[PDB]
């Protein structure tokens, strides 16, 4: 579990990476924060990423979001450079 990359307004995890901006994650952070806005049909539109404490990172979870439009899921990590493109399938959590 340790820190990760502070990407923001990227089209894609991969050109995120591939550059892997010469910085420094935040204080008061242990956990990861991701989040990856997808588009109404399913395809990557942008994604952001940053770091949070535990407590940012107390209740999160990924699903289908089709409200407004776009559709855009969130969750954390456990591990360092957490910056890895993610799958692409239906998840559910409990949420309790």
């Amino acid at each position: 579990m340790f820190k990760c990359f502070t990407c923001e307004k990227a089209a894609d995890n991969y050109e995120c990476n591939r550059w892997a901006p010469d910085i420094y994650c935040p204080r008061e952070t242990r956990y990861c924060y991701t989040q990856h806005t997808m588009e109404v049909t399913g395809n990557s539109i942008s994604v952001t990423k940053r770091c949070v404490p535990l407590e940012e990172c107390l209740s999160t979870g990924c699903r289908d979001s089709e409200h407004e439009g776009h559709k855009v899921c969130t969750s954390c990590c456990e591990g360092n450079i957490c910056n890895l493109p993610l799958p692409r399938n239906e998840t559910d959590a409990t949420f309790a």
